[PDB]
């Protein structure tokens, strides 16, 4: 079913299926809960699978102002969602912006996270390392600076969301991992959501000045080490996050396993769902 939960001053929309321990999925930009459809179907016989629409996205509330999309706010959303659903912890599954938020949440509230499954997206510490030194990552991430510009909203929205279509729809249709119904669901999500809200996330990032690039973590953290069990599932062909993000990640996350897909790009979870699902099971069962 599809319904709402009131948390942290906003109404967030989510997809829910199954029963048992909570498996909470967090998407990133410019997707939404639907990106997790194959994992929802697979894991709902053994878990209560919940895929959240982040604030500003799809049917979730779209509060005004940049301050409404700061990391502390987003992290509190996640805390209240877990409790609101009736849980004290969950298996947290994350991607892209969802991973930026989710890693941060796991570090700050490790007691709320039984296990973490992270797809392509920034680890709080290794990402800053790569932004500082990795020329390929610097180029790959240049769009984040561009997203600061006012022209980007029009670029994304104009002509039936042409910018977003070219980013996500065209390759998914060409490669065959988006059906016509998937395309319609995405189009609906953009019509219902707010591109302004989506971009607002990026406009709070502190990765542009010299002093900010020197920070040890993407978002402020007390601890460098996360001790819970973690699984990374990573598409090697991702043009936005370079493979070196995974180098030495075990220094920050000692109990970690990494699976790299040679034939997947930014979003393995719906590009190669069977391979991904089997790795998730392997992790959850070991």
């Amino acid at each position: 079913s599809k319904q709402y939960i009131n948390v942290n001053g906003v109404n967030l929309h989510y997809i829910s299926k199954g029963q048992g321990e909570l498996m909470l999925f967090l998407h990133g930009f410019p997707d939404f809960s639907h990106i997790w459809r194959h994992q929802i179907d697979e894991f709902s016989n053994d878990f209560h699978t919940v895929a959240l629409d982040l604030r500003g996205y799809n049917l979730s509330e779209k509060p005004s102002g940049l301050e409404s999309y700061e990391i502390d706010v987003l992290v509190e959303d996640i805390r209240q969602v877990i409790e609101g659903l009736g849980y004290s912890s969950c298996t947290l599954v994350v991607h892209d912006w969802g991973a930026g938020i989710g890693w941060t949440f796991a570090y700050r509230y490790p007691e709320y996270v039984q296990k973490l499954i992270a797809f392509n997206g920034p680890h709080p510490y290794t990402f800053m390392r790569e932004l500082r030194t990795n020329k390929n990552q610097q180029k790959a991430s240049e769009y984040a600076k561009w997203f600061q510009k006012q022209e980007v909203q029009d670029y994304m929205e104009r002509d039936n969301f042409s910018g977003l279509r070219k980013l996500v729809i065209d390759p998914g249709v060409k490669k065959g991992y988006l059906t016509a119904d998937d395309v319609q669901a995405y189009m609906n999500s953009w019509e219902n959501g707010s591109v302004l809200s989506m971009l607002s996330y990026y406009r709070n990032l502190k990765i542009f000045t010299e002093e900010d690039l020197r920070r040890k973590s993407l978002f402020p953290l007390e601890e460098e080490v996360l001790n819970i069990p973690v699984q990374i599932i990573w598409g090697n062909q991702d043009p936005t996050f370079m493979p070196e993000n995974l180098d030495g990640i075990e220094e920050y996350v000692p109990n970690i396993s990494v699976h790299r897909l040679a034939e997947a790009s930014h979003a393995p979870q719906h590009e190669k769902p069977q391979e991904v699902n089997n790795v998730m099971w392997n992790f959850l069962n070991k």
